[PDB]
């Protein structure tokens, strides 16, 4: 037993990072075959961040313009599309390094593995969730503009995830790579509001299910529920409704606990009014809600 | 601001991962130059586990006796020496993917990244933190065995960990490359005690000043304190005694917070003394202590 968070193996994705360069301004990308995706902010002095107007701004730029560094190569770019807030770029070599991988947009309560990079050269790697008001809480400074988030699928990299900004508030938006932000966002540097938060409780389940096969079981209650009753709790303290299929996708717990979902929605609901009473669930003091079932079985099994 | 948990980018050490069978028993082992290390209990049978000799079991082994794949490449091995608890294979092909690389035996509080395979293939990344009573509260399931935890150092990959057994209570311990456990353990399945753990206090301290520099600084005390003070109420609190060393590590964030550490270890001292009572610092409802300040200067930096 033993239970932390855990992300994908990097490798795949480290091979396709590369810096891009347009004037002063200068971030990652993501090199894939012949095409460089990127924040299309790149073309932007920090002035313009003020209220771009991104096609007369692009329509001042040339192929020429624009520095695509890769370790140490250059790559010659040959054509430039924007696409939504994301920056298209062809260039003369595809990637030797491409991987199988697919463009995905996620949903909300959806995990991915994060790659941060600084000027086109991977710093580090962490696990994160997109959260049900379309941001995430992670750790990103200037330069780690164009980092990326994916999950792997065997041999498959599903890439959903581009950032592009933070918000006065210390959490971070960004788009899908067809460059559609997550959320009501903008890239422009103005007063942008988060919105209200809520607690991934398909998620929280998930990671009970998980505490029960470690051994910490003390939170095991003495009742059951039912859905309306728990959901109608949930409500008071911001977690999401529990559907049908949230229940549907835990069933592969219920099987390996042989614990009926509604009796932990009976153990949550009471550890929601009751709190936690300084006691530790898998060392954590508060409701960890960024596992997935699926990820919870990934790690709960040994893929 | 926001400040996550991160590891180092795997990529450089998913080269090197192989399996390695030898009968029953099959593991991963590290695959570097022409050779190939890994936990010398592949040599056993379950059975043997229970009180092993691991020459008697050695000694009738050859080298065809051993199984060595690389995703679909086979090496043959071509000589067998073990070193304490790990084994050594030669091997024909030298590993093409071999990065540059040290061995190197860390320290208790000294954090790293695991990659934690299954028969010779990487399921995932963790960043964590030898424990110091020389385990960690990890994630490791069968066939994880011979996962590799490891520090990079620009472009050299400093391994520090082979993972081997896991505890009755759910914590790991492992050897450095050279083969000596960390810690008073042995690869045999007997009652075998984890001994007292502490809090790494010189860690606890940088994850506040990471805090501080993050936003988060409700906890910043009226007073100050003395060495031995502190120390002296570390101590009820099973924390590490203060050194003068820890305070010359933590200057680098006094220069970066202006705040002097005996200040942070009179913030500690109270936070300590009177609890959390139920706020929240970086998120987290209880003291981190496994972020040393080298690591939280790499990340409130931008390496
Ligand atoms: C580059 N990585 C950076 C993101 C964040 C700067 C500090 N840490 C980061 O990860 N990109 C930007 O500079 C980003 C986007 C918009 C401004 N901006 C911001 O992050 C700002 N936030 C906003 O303007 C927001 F709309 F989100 F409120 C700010 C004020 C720096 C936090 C542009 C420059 C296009
Ligand atoms: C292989 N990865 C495995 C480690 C752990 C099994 C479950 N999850 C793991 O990570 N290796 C072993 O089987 C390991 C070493 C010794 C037994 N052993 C154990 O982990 C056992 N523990 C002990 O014997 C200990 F001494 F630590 F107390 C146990 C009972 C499975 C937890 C050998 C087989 C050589």
């Amino acid at each position: 037993s033993g239970f932390r968070k855990m992300a994908f193996p990097s490798g795949k994705v480290e091979g396709c990072m590369v810096q891009v360069t347009c004037g002063t301004t200068t971030l990652n990308g993501l090199w894939l075959d012949d095409v460089v995706y990127c924040p299309r902010h790149v073309i932007c002095t920090s002035e313009d961040m003020l209220n771009p107007n991104y096609e007369d701004l692009l329509i001042r730029k040339s192929n020429h313009n624009f520095l695509v560094q890769a370790g140490n190569v250059q790559l010659r770019v040959i054509g430039h599309s924007m696409q939504n807030c994301v920056l298209k770029l062809k260039v003369d070599t595809a990637n030797p390094k491409t991987p199988k991988y697919k463009f995905v947009r996620i949903q909300p309560g959806q995990t991915f593995s994060v790659l941060a990079c600084y000027n086109g050269s991977p710093s580090g790697v962490y696990q994160c969730a997109m959260r049900p008001n379309f941001t995430i809480k992670g750790s990103f400074l200037n330069g780690s503009c164009g980092s990326v988030g994916f999950n792997i699928d065997y041999d498959c990299v599903s890439f959903c995830y581009m950032h592009h900004m933070e918000l006065p508030t210390g959490v971070y938006a960004g788009t899908d790579l067809e460059g559609n932000f997550y959320g009501p966002f903008v890239d422009r540097q103005t007063a942008q509001a988060a919105g209200t938060d809520t607690t991934i409780t398909v998620n929280v389940l998930a990671w009970l299910y998980a505490a029960v096969i470690n051994g910490d079981r003390w939170f095991l209650n003495r009742f059951t529920t039912t859905l309306n009753d728990f959901n109608l709790v949930a409500m008071k303290y911001n977690y999401e409704p529990l559907t049908q299929d949230h229940v549907d996708i835990l069933g592969p717990l219920s099987a390996q606990t042989g614990i009926a979902v509604l009796d932990m929605c009976a153990s949550l609901k009471e550890l929601l009014q009751n709190g936690m009473n300084g006691r530790t669930i898998l060392g954590s003091a508060l409701l960890e809600d960024e596992f997935t079932p699926f990820d919870v079985v990934r790690q709960c099994s040994g893929v």
